[PDB]
């Protein structure tokens, strides 16, 4: 239950409610996402977010 923001446009990811407007599914934690994984914003890897 850890939430991340991205540091480069400024977003914050809600694992609660996932992400279904790339796909996820509203039961995927932020462990749980796809290593093919991009910000919904730009499109950066995991490493451009950071905990809130
Ligand atoms: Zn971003």
């Amino acid at each position: 239950m850890k939430k991340y923001v991205c540091t480069v446009c400024g977003y914050e990811y809600d694992p609660a409610e996932g992400d279904p407007d790339n796909g996820v599914k509203p039961g995927t934690s932020f462990d749980d996402l796809p290593a093919d994984w991009v910000c919904p914003v730009c499109g950066a890897p995991k490493s451009e977010f950071e905990a809130a």
